[PDB]
């Protein structure tokens, strides 16, 4: 459960602009192992909208490529809690961020894929730590994580 | 380099017998990423050799199934260091053992594939700890653990 985690105080609107999928984590190893695994996902930009809604850009590697796209995570009565409805009541949890180096997040439908992005292509290791303190809790199988090379290339390649 | 982190006093007699690989880590996510990774082996058994070379029994996705397989690591002149020498000269690394319950080992050829193994099917925590203390000095990318009940299937499936 991440709703152990969540971020008190946020200012979505300063979520705005570029990320980086620096690391990725998943409860269940088939989340994330293949390239085209279903929560294989490299976020490009958050954007908050004027009536507080997180549209999240992303790549996602697709029927033998590397695809563009573009979802709505609706707002909730909690600031750091966005739903992705579709069959099936889907969250997107902000766990922690900065605001101007780091983000941490959740997917969570019990399933979950989580993310530590950073704004630039960087290891960040104090990000990374903040990451791996949040998974401690949580029961993950599989942890990715991604070097400045892969970080500036299409699906992370 | 995983030769910083091999064991002191190894007895490689003592570490006969059934293993579980409990959790798997490379440098690179591409070494354990699909079903069908290359390094994605799943430890049956060691078998020291009476003359001291290590016989490991394992299981591979090789080819749309769970292949049975048998490789000869050969001793060095440091009991804990052992050479799977084909086109390339490759070494296997005990890195720390309590002989009963944990076993560390790293394969390494700068590429490299690291597992906990433990003698039962279940989630030790203390074995995790000393892993995730070997891989803080390692440059690894991608990190998988089992459950119980994967552990206890041909491939972990």
């Amino acid at each position: 459960a991440s709703v152990t985690q969540t971020m008190k105080g946020l200012d979505i609107q300063k979520v705005a602009g570029t990320w980086y999928s620096l690391a990725m984590a998943a409860s269940d190893i088939s989340l994330l192992d293949a390239q085209s695994a279903p929560l294989r996902v490299y976020v490009e930009e958050l954007k908050p909208t004027p009536e507080g809604d997180l549209e999240i850009l992303f790549q996602k590697w697709e029927n033998g490529e590397c695809a563009q796209k573009k979802i709505i995570a609706e707002k909730t009565k909690i600031p750091a809690v966005f739903k992705i409805d579709a069959l099936n009541e889907n969250k997107v949890l902000v766990l922690d961020t900065d605001y101007k180096k780091y983000l941490l997040f959740c997917m969570e439908n019990q399933s979950l894929a989580c993310q530590c992005l950073v704004r630039t292509p960087e290891v960040d290791d104090e990000a990374l730590e903040k990451f791996d303190k949040a998974l401690k809790a949580l029961p993950m199988h599989i942890r990715l994580s991604f070097n400045p090379t892969q970080l500036e290339e299409q699906c992370h390649i």
